[PDB]
């Protein structure tokens, strides 16, 4: 019975009012490998001794190898789906960009985020170089930088465990997940400018009511139908938790885009009916006002397993 990391549980909590993305680089030795088992062993204790004090502070880490990653800090005995993330090129363009760890720290709170993320800074020092830092906030209820009330058809309680979680298909990694991480920059003065009635035909549902349209009135390329996919004839699920982000002061607005799958093709299949179409050439209209900046890959191991690793020096 491995025990998994909180990947669906702070989620359908629904207590993270901050955010921080960091995907960091392995530098090149046998120094920083071993620095990094060191943190892969103490990770836990230190997410306990950052967020036990404060009652109802909802602090959680996950932590995500990619495929460089796993292939220079552990074996061969690669997960089954863990892959470079691959770019597409459709109407619009996803590309692919480095990065070997993934921390995704969420807290009821800044501080606890911020607090967290210095630790395990100050625990790897040169050992890692960083490539992309991010602080999320919560915008109102639950709406993204466009208006819209975001997460609804999150699955919740067994259906995300059985949306995230890996089963016997893989025997050896069972527990663990996958994510597949984005970041977008918006421009909401072109998003704006559009009427409402129209950006909830491109979204899929009301905007104050957050009611899904009938399907009647959605056109084929709603943002909520695009993403319905099925295998099967049964509707799959992944597991999002969208934050959005930005400085006013430097013209900064964006949305960063986590999403959990025991699979990742579901995800990668969203994705190119978004960005390619489905049919093709029918792409989704977000990615007129949102631009895809980085895009990666990670395989998420299981809490067993990484307080179980030596760092054999
Ligand atoms: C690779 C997949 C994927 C990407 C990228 C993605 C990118 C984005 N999204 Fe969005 N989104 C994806 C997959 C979904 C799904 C699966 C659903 C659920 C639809 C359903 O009916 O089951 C969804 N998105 C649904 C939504 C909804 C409304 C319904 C809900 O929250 O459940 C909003 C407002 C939304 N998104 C916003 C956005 C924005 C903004 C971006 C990027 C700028």
């Amino acid at each position: 019975c491995p025990i998994s990391q909180s990947v669906s549980q702070p989620v359908d909590e629904r207590l993270t009012r901050a955010a921080i993305f960091l995907v960091v680089t392995i530098n090149p030795g046998k120094a920083a490998e071993v620095a990094v088992r060191t943190l892969c062993g103490t990770l836990s204790s230190l997410v306990r001794g950052v967020g036990f004090r404060i009652l109802d502070g909802g602090l959680s880490c996950v932590m995500g190898v990619s495929s460089g990653g796993w292939e220079r800090l552990f074996g061969d005995e690669k997960p089954e789906y863990l892959h470079v993330f691959q770019e597409i090129n459709g109407v619009h363009h996803a590309p692919s960009t480095p990065g070997d760890l993934l921390f995704h720290i969420r807290a009821a709170r800044m501080d606890l985020c911020f607090e967290l993320a210095s630790r395990i800074l100050s625990d790897l020092g040169s050992s890692v170089c960083v490539v992309d830092s991010v602080q999320g906030f919560r915008y109102f209820d639950d709406r993204d930088l466009l208006g819209f009330v975001d997460g609804t058809e999150n699955p919740v309680a067994q259906a995300a465990v059985d949306a995230t979680l890996i089963g016997e298909e893989d025997h050896t990694f069972s527990g663990g997940s996958y994510v597949i991480v984005q970041k977008y920059l918006h421009d909401l003065d072109k998003w704006n400018a559009i009427p409402v009635e129209q950006q909830e035909k491109i979204i899929g549902r009301e905007k104050l009511s957050d009611i899904e349209l009938k399907d009647a009135d959605k056109p084929s390329y709603a943002h909520n139908v695009l993403t319905s996919i099925e295998e099967d004839g049964e509707d799959v699920d992944i597991l999002r938790d969208n934050m959005p982000f930005g400085d006013p002061g430097k013209g900064e607005f964006g949305t960063y885009f986590i999403g959990y799958s025991r699979k990742p093709a579901r995800i990668e299949r969203m994705l190119e009916n978004m960005f390619v179409g489905n049919p093709p050439g029918n792409y989704d209209r977000i990615l007129d006002v949102s631009r895809a900046i980085t895009g990666t890959l990670f395989f998420i191991p299981t809490v067993s397993f990484l307080d179980s690793v030596e760092p054999q020096p």
